[PDB]
């Protein structure tokens, strides 16, 4: 069972890396690797569980953030009142095209890796395409908007060596960009 203890703090040299793809078909360790990256999600998520071993709740991960440096993440975002949700796994996911417009959290960003908020608007896409493969070597396609986009942005960032906070602009922190779409969850 993966915990706080298996996600590495910043400042640590792995999280600023570029992640190497993966081969398919994915290994064993690979695979049970991912499986427990979507596990810690659905455990942070249970009150008792995220209690019982201390877990922040989250709503995706990186594999470099559990210092693995390859190219798979996990998303867990509940309903958001409207029933959609999202639950995936993803092997080498890239973001083929995209909106010009942006979006952006009201409040910002964090992350499971940095222990101080950081205040200041993270702008990113408000609509992605995005192609990868699943944990069998399927393909899939995602079509996404505003928090989800926002949200597997975030996770695919990290494959890069990108950290939310590298984003904000450091003169004007607070300040949207024009036309760029305030996001609530
Ligand atoms: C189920 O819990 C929720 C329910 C409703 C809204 C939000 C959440 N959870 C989160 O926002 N969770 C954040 C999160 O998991 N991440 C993921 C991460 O660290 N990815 O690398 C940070 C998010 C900030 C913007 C997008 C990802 C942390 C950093 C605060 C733990
Ligand atoms: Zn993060």
């Amino acid at each position: 069972m993966l915990t706080m203890k298996d996600i590495i703090r910043d400042g640590h040299p792995t999280l600023r890396q570029k992640a190497a793809e993966l081969e398919l078909p994915l290994t064993k360790e690979e695979k049970e690797t991912l499986i427990a990256m979507r596990e810690f999600l659905v455990n942070s998520q249970d009150e008792e569980i995220a209690k019982r071993y201390g877990l922040r709740s989250g709503v995706g991960l990186a594999a470099p953030q559990i210092n693995i440096s390859k190219r798979m993440i996990a998303v867990l975002i509940p309903d958001d009142g409207s029933g959609k949700s999202y639950d995936y796994m993803l092997v080498n996911p890239k973001i083929v095209s995209h909106s010009v417009q942006e979006a952006y959290l009201p409040t910002g960003e964090g992350c499971l890796s940095v222990d101080d908020n950081v205040a200041g608007l993270v702008h990113r896409h408000n609509r992605i395409t995005i192609k990868a493969k699943d944990i069998e070597g399927n393909d899939i396609q995602l079509r996404l908007k505003g928090y989800p986009a926002i949200v597997f942005q975030h996770e695919i960032d990290h494959l890069n060596g990108v950290m939310f906070y590298d984003h904000i602009d450091k003169d004007h922190p607070l300040q949207p960009h024009t036309d760029a779409v305030e996001v609530l969850e």
